[PDB]
């Protein structure tokens, strides 16, 4: 199914980016990046795209590619539904060059499965061309994710794009009054000062005692819910390693209602990712290579990948959160319980109704 292939993907992916900079914030959105990834594939033939859909995690065995599809075209019409757009929105755009022609079935599948605009483009003038993009991007995420592509990139012909913004509210918001400067530990060698919001109230919290971390489990006004996740000092990597379906299930099921002081700071981390080096890790490598198949695209030309970003922004207060994500693939031509969280923790963002890891995070510095 499509919600177990994701979060399979949104965990894969975070925990090799993890690996990759172990001192940094780490703040993705996966969703945005499954969705523009699939809907990447739609362009892709050969082993490029077996290799794309199976790094998404789909047996495309015991299953088509078109129902693929279906199923995200069910999410991308699900977050529209009227009780969620209020708080959420997702969408998709292909900007083209004015010397490529999409294939008909191309346009019409992206148009069909993905609601994806197709808009012309001078590429020749990429200053330009960079600036009409990053703005809409900038405007369809409410001012949140601000320059997506920045000036270091090769000009190129074809750039798809997908952007998700989220604006929760919290069931049990902390208490504004309470908010104070706080130590967060950052390593043995780094502290920081940091707003440290506070609220006692009655909250699903659980213990691990198969994993040395401490968590609790908070929802947001309409479908959305969030865990933090606290690991003991020192044991970041034990937790991150064990991110998986049956731990969050197993979670879940512990998860018990209890008094807690519970203390989490004002986070307000961005992170900007080359996912060409982790995706290629993930095993998606044929779309970067000269072997590239992109006959789906277009007729006549041969295209590749060129680059895959993403780009993520998190805002957090007492009120509850802010965040935005987008990705963009570039082708060319081929007693109560006191939780403190004063250290490194990990925040994971949930639609109850989908199933979809909306955000992931490794905060290693809140500020
Ligand atoms: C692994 C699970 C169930 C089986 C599956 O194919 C995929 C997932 C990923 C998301 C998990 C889900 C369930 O366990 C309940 C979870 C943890 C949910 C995310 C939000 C959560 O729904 C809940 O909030 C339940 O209280």
């Amino acid at each position: 199914g499509l919600a177990s292939a994701n979060v399979d993907f949104a965990f894969s992916l975070y925990k090799h980016l993890v690996a990759l900079s172990p001192k940094k914030n780490i703040f993705i959105s996966p969703v945005s990046i499954s969705m523009a990834l699939a809907m990447l594939s739609l362009g892709t033939c050969g082993h490029t795209r077996a290799q794309l859909l199976q790094g998404l995690g789909f047996n495309l065995t015991e299953r088509s590619e078109t129902e693929i599809h279906q199923g995200f075209q069910h999410l991308h019409q699900l977050f529209a539904k009227s009780d969620t757009s209020l708080e959420m929105t997702m969408g998709n755009a292909l900007f083209l060059d004015g010397s490529l022609e999409l294939l008909e079935s191309f346009s019409a599948d992206i148009k069909h499965y993905y609601e994806s605009e197709v808009l012309a483009m001078n590429f020749q003038d990429w200053a330009t061309a960079s600036r009409q993009i990053n703005s809409y991007v900038k405007n369809k995420t409410q001012g949140k994710i601000v320059d997506l592509f920045s000036g270091l990139d090769s000009p190129a012909i074809l750039v798809l794009v997908n952007y998700i913004f989220f604006k929760g509210t919290w069931t049990q918001p902390f208490d504004l009054a309470s908010t104070r400067e706080e130590n967060f530990y950052v390593d043995e060698t780094t502290v920081v000062k940091v707003p440290m919001m506070l609220q006692s109230s009655t909250i699903s919290y659980l213990h691990d005692s198969e994993l040395p971390c401490q968590l609790v489990q908070m929802n947001y006004v309409g479908n959305g819910t969030v865990f933090f996740i606290l690991p003991d000092k020192g044991k970041m990597n034990t937790v991150i390693a064990a991110l998986s379906r049956d731990t969050i299930n197993r979670w879940s099921a512990g998860l018990t209602s209890s008094q807690v002081d519970l203390y989490i700071p004002k986070v307000t981390i961005s992170g900007v990712y080359d996912l060409g080096d982790v995706l290629e890790e993930m095993g998606i490598a044929d779309l970067f290579t000269n072997q590239a198949n992109f006959s789906r695209i277009t007729q006549d030309a041969q295209l590749k990948s060129s680059k895959v970003v993403h780009k993520a922004v998190l805002q957090l207060n007492e009120e509850g959160v802010d965040t935005a994500g987008s990705t963009g693939v570039t082708l060319n031509l081929r007693k109560p319980i006191i939780l403190r969280f004063n250290q490194p923790f990990i925040i994971m963002i949930f639609d109850h109704f989908t199933w979809s890891s909306l955000f992931l995070a490794r905060v290693m510095n809140p500020v």
